[PDB]
């Protein structure tokens, strides 16, 4: 069977089958290897990690070979004419339908450029079978191949994480964290811009001073100025946000490549009563609560939820924080938004990655929220 984080995308495919927006696209550049070298390691990586190479039958997985996964390659007369095959590569690989139940889920694009030692890249996954971690393992297990070293066993696969999973629900502990949390989140129960921004020298060291001296993560200072923001925009005293979780919750989990990735409620008290430095220990606190229960799927809460009243939860906010061979890989970002306002924080100093829904937000709008949340933070610290 699918876990819960495979199910939730695969269900939502289901939903919309014309829907490309769970196409994940992921451009890795490499330099000091052979076509012939790079081909052959992405074929042993396939056979490695089985979820690029599964189909679901209306929801079981089952295995396909290795050789049934598309490679293409491709021979570029020059560097600017590999930029154009990427390129088109990538308009044609956005634009793609998946047949998730009866092709393997990833698709490879490699393009060698001639009397150059570079190479290009593109794979195209659909989300149920790939995550942002994901992508860190697959390129570094690449240049270790590439470099002519060895991989380790693997210490779980997909199938058994959804038997756990299965196991864990069953036994009801993960359903008692998500009755807990309820408790308090009871109350509170399309085209996209997306704008980077460079987090400023003076807004990175006052967040960091700002942890040091209250004992919380730079996250947290990050978030709670995030929720202030909004909070303040919107009028309201209590905020719901969702965080975004890699779900690996075990050492077995870490090498893994799949979907794992969850969503988390937490609510940020905005009431003038409490200090800064009190809120900022509450964000804190709760963010640490979720990363330990990393495991508790959201469809628990929701559950939880709807056992006391309600109909759901309406999450419209959320943020997440992202010699030899070289490799580098950077996805391409899924154009749209299905919630109204996103912040990515990624490292280098940080970059703040704004996703608005262009209902309410412009390009110009974005910016100036980037301004309001840098000088909340400065204020804060
Ligand atoms: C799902 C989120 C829904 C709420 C969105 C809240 C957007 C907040 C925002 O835009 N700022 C704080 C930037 C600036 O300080 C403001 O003065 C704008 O100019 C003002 O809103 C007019 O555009």
């Amino acid at each position: 069977g699918l876990s819960l984080a495979e199910r939730r995308l695969w269900v939502a495919q289901q939903l919309a089958p014309e829907d490309t927006s769970y196409n994940l696209l992921a451009h890795l550049r490499i330099v000091g290897a052979t076509a012939d070298a790079i081909e052959q390691a992405l074929r042993q990586l396939l056979e490695r990690h089985v979820a690029l190479r599964r189909r679901v039958e209306t929801p079981q997985p089952h295995a396909l070979a290795a050789h049934a996964v598309p490679l293409q390659r491709l021979l570029a007369s020059d560097a600017v004419h590999a930029e154009r095959l990427l390129e088109d590569g990538v308009r044609r690989e956005g634009a793609r339908v998946f047949d998730l139940a009866h092709e393997a889920p990833a698709r490879l694009l490699l393009v060698v450029t001639r009397d150059s030692a570079r190479a290009d890249l593109l794979l195209s996954v659909h989300h149920y079978a790939f995550d942002d971690v994901s992508l860190a393992v697959f390129a570094a297990e690449l240049k270790t191949l590439l470099d002519g070293g060895r991989l380790g066993v693997l210490a779980s696969t997909p199938e058994q994480v959804a038997a756990r999973e299965r196991a864990a629900l069953a036994s009801g502990r993960l359903d008692r964290v998500a009755e807990r949390w309820a408790e308090r989140l009871l109350p509170l129960a399309r085209a996209g811009q997306r704008l980077a921004l460079p987090v400023s020298a003076a807004v990175h060291a006052a967040c960091r001073a700002l942890a040091e001296r209250t004992s919380v993560s730079p996250f947290s200072a990050a978030l709670q100025a995030f929720a202030e923001v909004l909070g303040a925009e919107l009028g309201v005293d209590d905020l719901l946000v969702g965080v975004a979780l890699a779900g690996r919750s075990r050492l077995e989990m870490q090498g893994l490549v799949g979907c794992f990735v969850n969503l988390l409620p937490l609510a940020v008290g905005l009431r003038p009563e409490q200090s800064v430095e009190w809120r900022l220990r509450q964000v804190g606190h709760d963010l640490l609560e979720l990363l330990e229960h990393q495991d508790v799927p959201l469809e628990c809460v929701t559950q939880a939820l709807r056992q006391r009243g309600a109909s759901g939860l309406p999450i419209r906010i959320a943020c997440g924080a992202h010699a030899g061979v070289r490799v580098e890989a950077d996805f391409i970002p899924v154009p749209g938004a299905r919630l109204d306002l996103t912040l990515w924080l990624e490292d280098q100093g940080w970059l703040a990655v704004w996703t608005g829904v262009s209902a309410i937000f412009d390009l110009h709008r974005i910016e100036r929220l980037h301004q309001a949340w840098e000088r909340r933070l400065l204020a804060n610290a």
